[PDB]
């Protein structure tokens, strides 16, 4: 399995850190997949790089 | 947040609904977001459309 | 430029080559670029494939 | 609904904001979709993470 | 490394079972990484799935 | 065709430009598409936001 998470910018590494293990082990679990198997992506958006409903996500 | 994850065809309809709602809960709680905010996305690959060391996933 | 739009299932083939070119003129415009240089994808989501908040799309 | 551009490095943020407000209005209006509900995603390419034809987009 | 190739519908199962093979070679020997590291997945668009220049691929 | 690679940061501008020429090659000879229309995307990550069995890349 494989997933690529969109966040935005302004996380510490340690929440990053923590980010990826709950979600891959997450997704273990849920599927019955070896946890060696699983690959997380992590891609951070800048506040200006962001749209929800037509307006930026910074204002 | 918003997650993509990638995974081979097989899973059955409660098993994909776990998924979705293991990996949402992980994300909200790893990052303190509102778990309203997630949003998952999950793609099925053909057991032919996914190479591990240039060998097909189905061999 | 390259848009990769994913919506959930359930478009007529006229609302999807519509959405095509609105975008694409959208993004043309947008960065005054020329449209024959504008790409894009549409990747339609199962209604099971697809969460918000944990909760499928479906229900 | 929920898109995710492509672009080169390079456009200032009043024309990126521009092109995150335009390109949600015309896939609200070609899918009759409510403007809250789609999400825009801005990823930038260095001049030389693109390729075109096997040369890089800055050459 | 991950590589994510789209693709239209129409190509066979030996085309694309090959096209797997020869990217993944190319992106080993491109970045000296093991072979056996590298995961490649493949995505097929319909025809009216795909815009360029704001008309669709199957015209 | 188009492809998006994620590959780890840390390589130089040569070996980049190397990889794009050579995934843009082996997807042309191999699917026996035009080079010209081949479009390479190299997506870095940073070693903290690639995961591998719930471990950080760089650890």
């Amino acid at each position: 399995p494989i997933a690529q998470i969109h966040i935005l910018e302004g996380r510490s590494d340690e929440q990053k850190e923590t980010l990826i293990r709950e979600v891959s082990e997450a997704i273990s679990r849920s599927l019955d997949a070896p946890l060696t198997s699983v690959r997380v992506i992590i891609t951070e958006m800048a506040k200006g790089h962001f749209g929800i409903g037509g307006e930026l996500a910074s204002k």
